[PDB]
C-alpha cells in the first residue's frame, strides 16, 4: 500500500545531538558520550533515509522528494556511519587521545542542525507545511 510523508512524520523524525564544541580533551568528553550520540545521530539518519525512500516509492509526481534531497540524506548517512566507525575504533584509552577527541568535534560528529535543514528541505519538496 502506497503512503507518503506528512509534516507530523516529518517533525517525527527529528532529532538532538548533544553539542560538543569546545570539548577538545578526553577528559571533558568521553568515548561513551561521543559513541551514544553517533548512534543516535546514525540510527536517526538511517530511519530518515527509509522513510524518504518509502515516500518516493509511493511515485506520487506531486509528492517527491527531490533527488538533490535524498543524495543529501545519503551524504549525511555516510558521514554518520563514519563519525560512529571513528568512535569505535578509538575508544580506548590508548586511542581516544586529545587530538582525536579534536577531530571527532570539528570534523566528525553530525549536529543538530543538519539532520534539521535535511527534514525542512524534504518538507519544501513535498510542499508541506
Amino acid at each position: 500500500t502506497i503512503k507518503t510523508l506528512t509534516t507530523k512524520d516529518i517533525d517525527n523524525l527529528k532529532v538532538e545531538i548533544k553539542d560538543f564544541t569546545g570539548l577538545n580533551t578526553k577528559d571533558k568528553l568521553s568515548s561513551d558520550d561521543a559513541k551514544q550520540e553517533s548512534q543516535k545521530a546514525f540510527d536517526a539518519i538511517n530511519k530518515i533515509v527509509d522513510a524518504f525512500a518509502e515516500n518516493n516509492k509511493a511515485d506520487i509526481k506531486d509528492k517527491k522528494i527531490s533527488d538533490s534531497t535524498i543524495a543529501a540524506a545519503n551524504n549525511l548517512k555516510t558521514k554518520a556511519d563514519n563519525a560512529l566507525k571513528f568512535v569505535n575504533e578509538n575508544a580506548s584509552v590508548t586511542n581516544w587521545t586529545d587530538d582525536r577527541v579534536q577531530d571527532f568535534v570539528n570534523n566528525k560528529v553530525v549536529k543538530t542542525k543538519e539532520i534539521n535543514d535535511l527534514l525542512s528541505q524534504a518538507k519544501t519538496d513535498l510542499k508541506l507545511q
